[PDB]
């Protein structure tokens, strides 16, 4: 204890400058291992031991119901430092860091699965081989599988640019399927409270953080995207959207996201903030899916603004549906909020969105 | 001459299987190297001696009138083989050769240079480090640029993709500009003898075959790019190109040649005709300026079959004006040649173009 | 507690084949690493603390009467398995355990030694570059120089000969110091 507090009164350290997005999502880092870690499976197991006692069941081992989720280097509201190379740059520190924290439990588990009796199922899960140590054998390829992506982040964390791995890990699947296919085989074969020790607890973990570690959230005021429209728009020469009412906009914004032809123009020279906009949707649309939790539009007053940004990404190119949610935060707005959500969910195409 | 014809009668080769555009492609580099390379410099001159003994005055050292040319790897007239992968390869592979046959003319410089007297211009142009071995020293620089440049395709050859070096060779200008600086100082120092010999043939052969070693021409008939066109057209809901009449497939196409808004869909599924005609413009996109000569339209015959190709090279996103030539190959087009072109001419946006 | 249980009546391991003198020498690393190295300072310090209690002093920090060695790889005697190659080896293992174990000691040292204020004799000791972070600095060259001789070790044992790193590391005075 004297140590410890010593350390304390003279381990001093002071920023001396701003920090920066890049420090702000490693404070959430540490927040992750330090507390998160454990604390999520074990919220888990005295819950599941509560439903049981008390109801008579316990939850499934495929739910987990919580998700952690940070706006570390995704939240640009006011914010010019936290560009679109950020938020690019944070999304593979995630990924790096999960990779560092997924290593620490899939060890452990190479280690102490040395249980031999298994199932069909498991045993044709590897066949010949590894079929004299198998619940090892399939945590000995994860733990290939995540040092080789490790090592391919921490070259695209310093700025080269290589191929990908073959067993480059991107979803969560990938972790999921191997520890649940031992899971299964252990409660199988007999051993349930090895199966629910260790095991559950990184199989709890890969769904409540996963590949990404901690999804982010993009956020961005309204007005930026009707300036990045509107510059777009005059540009091609259609018009000025800034200038257009709401049901011009609407108009304008419904016609385009039917389209099939394209509207960013290809070698453009948009402003500075602009092109911030449009990189920043590129970033998302080029992240894995479940990267990126949602899209926030902080100062939404239309429909038009929740409109505009399904437009970007879609000249972004994305695949999947983003969820996008406005953010009203003035009186005013929340007291138009209603209205604005109804018209949204009358426009038949976002309601099928 | 025994031995020669013995060769000859025992070196029995045969195809067993059809030859490939990378394969014609390779005998054009042999005729290169065993002819043209000692035959351009001595043509020219032998064409230099002529003109100052009977007219009484030379060339300019900057002026070589000859330039060869390949369709191989270029023609995909009737060619399915030939596919816009071949022209990849086969345009860096000429890259490759040319640094093959330079290197063997910079070392020869490298060791012949030895002069070290030189203009105030040149020997700031090196300005110590290399001022005490001045010609050398541009002639050892361009060896490792040489050297670097054909270390990198040697990779894309191979299928690799790395970063580019530093001192890549993309352009002519780039293997001119020391050479020429040497020949300068050399004729200013009284070295004229030395600068008129194996200088001057490298001096010619940089202009005659530089770079790409041998530009390529690409050729695709005429019917492929109105199918391409026609394809791209139906897919986006405004009609289908090949059935309108010749004044609206003008119209169209010079709406779009003017049109600051992309038409070609981001994330599209062609057939592989389509494909193809689309892939071969990314290449000529693609490749470094002065690899290509021009693009070569079999069976044109009316003005859209031109325009055609310029609003599919302008989808590929081109910086540089590629020529595009007619090929008129029946007596009726012959016929009509002149009212084709006449036509051509009367559109001020082709003419400026 | 039953976890852990129920893994040693499940976890079950048998030798099928006479171990080997690597393997021996493995088991001393693990007694190293899950006792003795946390167990000798602790020794030393009660020991210390005792000293000064009853006597009225205490050793100086020079002075640590405490060295285990290990037969492991090193007795022949009626051995015909342990050869001169084995000895090679295990010479070579234990020294990368040593840069294992140190590592995780000067990681620890790197973060926790913030402090700035330094004596003549330690700042010439550094002198400029590393003199606005002195302590951290001279714990960053040993974690370097442990790393590269870990990285040396690494290839020895697998077979591989190349020259020794700059900062190999072969006497305790290196780490001491
Ligand atoms: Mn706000
Ligand atoms: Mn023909």
């Amino acid at each position: 204890l004297r140590q410890l507090i010593a350390q304390s009164w003279h381990t001093d350290e002071i920023r001396k400058l701003r920090p920066s997005p890049v420090d702000e999502a490693k404070w959430g880092f540490a927040v992750v291992e330090n507390s998160l870690w454990q604390g999520v499976p074990n919220y888990l197991r005295e819950l599941n031991e509560q439903l049981e006692e008390n109801l008579g069941y316990k939850l499934p081992v495929e739910f987990v119901p919580v998700r952690f989720t940070s706006w570390m280097g995704g939240d640009r509201d006011g914010n010019p430092n936290v560009t679109a190379d950020i938020t690019r740059h944070v999304l593979l520190l995630s990924r790096w860091k999960a990779t560092d924290l997924f290593l620490k439990d899939i060890q452990v588990l190479v280690s102490e699965l040395s249980m031999v009796e298994a199932t069909p199922e498991l045993l044709a899960l590897v066949g010949e081989e590894g079929a004299a140590e198998p619940y090892r054998y399939l945590m000995k390829n994860l733990r290939s599988r995540l040092m080789a992506t490790q090592a391919w982040l921490e070259a695209r964390l310093k700025g080269e640019e290589l191929p990908k791995p073959e067993g480059l890990l991107t979803q969560n699947e990938e972790l999921w399927e191997p520890l649940y296919a031992c899971y299964q085989s252990l409660q199988a074969c007999g051993m349930g409270i090895i199966a629910n020790g260790d095991l559950l607890d990184t199989l709890r973990r890969v769904k409540c953080f996963g590949v990404p570690l901690v999804r982010i959230d993009i956020r961005q005021e309204s007005t930026r995207h009707t300036e990045a429209l509107g510059e777009l728009t005059r540009y091609l020469g259609i018009g000025d959207y800034e200038s257009w009412s709401e049901a011009d906009k609407q108009a304008f914004l419904i016609r385009e996201l039917n389209s099939k032809r394209p509207l960013l123009p290809r070698n453009w020279q948009p402003s500075a903030e602009t092109r911030e906009v449009l990189d920043t949707c590129q970033v998302i649309a080029e992240a894995p899916q479940g990267s990126i939790a949602a899209y926030v539009i902080s100062m939404a007053k239309t429909p038009s603004d929740v409109l505009a940004v399904h437009l970007l990404l879609k000249e972004a190119g994305i695949g999947f549906a983003m969820p996008v949610a406005p953010l009203f935060e003035t009186l005013d707005d929340l007291n138009n909020a209603n209205d604005v959500m109804t018209q949204l969910l009358n426009i038949d195409w976002y309601r099928g969105l």
